[PDB]
Parts: structure tokens; C-alpha cells; sequence
């Protein structure tokens, strides 16, 4: 697989990356990220954890790469891939799995769900994995989740996810404090009731 670092990619192998993988007791894998801002934030808050960004667009993940690598974030690492070009050397490496949406094809659809696509999402996966699925970014903000009700959420919700091997545990509005890891508070941005929703699964 390829490596992220500035303006620059290597390769790393799978005996290489399973070197890596074993000097921490848990791996969580984020997908989504934007710029990678999410994997050094949360890699400087959790030293025991090893987070994993992969993005398609080098360019993506330069900037964060390298403040990494400079700041000697080492449980941050970087990786070119997406759902059509996936790396192999990650799959079942995961105890968590955060998909910030969109990130491609990814659960791109509620009606017509690519379930050989979003098939993914487990094998990414260790067994006993959790899945945390950050929604409200996608264009489509579709689920309808401002007045949560339980018939919507037994009949739409909660099935929607079980057709892609994911059982609900939890559900909920997201906060600032929250925001702070995944989007700058004060870069420029266009003014606008944009709720952010963070939904938590276990393997079924």
C-alpha cells in the first residue's frame, strides 16, 4: 500500500504494516476525513491508538502528513485508497472503523445500496469492531433523522444498516466538541438548520 507523507508516497508492505499494527493495543481506521485533520487530532489525543486516514487524492492528505511526521505524531499514518481501490493490507485490521461521509461510492445510496461495495465496511473490521458513521455532510442533507421517532427507527433506520451487517448501538446529535476534531472552528466558510448526526454499530 502507498503512504502519505508531504509531497511524497512509499510503499509499505504488508510484513512491514503488520510490524506497525502490533506495537498498539487498539487500530482505528477513518475514512472520510477531508484533509486528514481528524487522524492528527485524535492520534495526539490517544497516544495507545493508531489512527489510519485513507483518502483517493495525495493531495488530500498532504498537509497533515507532514505536520505528523514533523511533529512526531507516530501513531498517524496516511494511505491512498478508496472503495475501488482498497488496500488489501488493511482489511480486518480495525477495533474502529469512523466513516465521516461521503467518502465515494460509499453507502452512496439508501434506495439502490451497492451491498457488495458497502461490504467494506465489516471486512475493514476485526470482529468484535465498532463502526461509528458521522451523517449530514453528504449533498443529500435521505435519512430523516431531526425528529427521531421509533417507528422511523425501527422500520427505516436500524434496517437500512442491517443490510450491511451493521446492528445500531447508539444514535445522536453531534456537538462542537465534537466538530473541533473533524473541521477547523474558525476557517473561512459559507454562512447558513445543519445538524450533524454520530450513529455507533456493532458487527451482526
Amino acid at each position: 500500500m502507498k503512504v502519505v507523507t508531504g509531497k511524497s508516497i512509499k510503499e509499505v508492505d504488508k510484513n512491514e504494516l503488520v510490524n506497525i499494527l502490533n506495537a498498539y493495543k487498539k487500530v482505528e481506521v477513518d475514512l472520510g476525513t477531508g484533509d486528514g485533520r481528524y487522524v492528527y487530532k485524535n492520534a495526539k489525543e490517544n497516544s495507545g491508538t493508531l489512527f489510519i486516514g485513507i483518502e483517493p487524492i495525495q493531495k488530500q492528505l498532504e498537509n497533515y502528513s507532514r505536520k505528523s511526521q514533523k511533529e512526531n505524531i507516530t501513531n498517524a499514518i496516511y494511505i491512498l485508497g478508496s472503495v475501488e481501490y482498497f488496500p488489501d493490507e488493511l482489511l480486518g485490521t480495525a477495533d474502529k472503523l469512523t466513516i465521516i461521509l461521503p467518502w465515494g461510492s460509499l453507502l452512496q445510496s439508501i434506495t439502490n445500496p451497492n451491498y457488495e461495495k458497502n461490504s467494506l465496511i465489516s471486512n475493514i473490521l476485526k470482529s468484535n469492531g465498532i463502526c461509528e458513521i458521522v451523517l449530514g455532510y453528504s449533498q443529500e442533507y435521505r435519512l430523516e433523522l431531526e425528529n427521531l421517532s421509533v417507528e422511523y427507527l425501527k422500520s427505516t433506520v436500524i434496517p437500512i444498516f442491517e443490510k450491511n451487517n451493521l446492528h445500531l448501538t447508539e444514535f445522536g446529535s453531534l456537538g462542537k466538541k465534537d466538530l473541533k476534531p473533524i473541521e477547523s472552528t474558525w476557517s473561512k466558510k459559507l454562512s447558513f438548520n445543519r445538524p450533524l448526526y454520530q450513529l455507533k454499530f456493532k458487527k451482526m
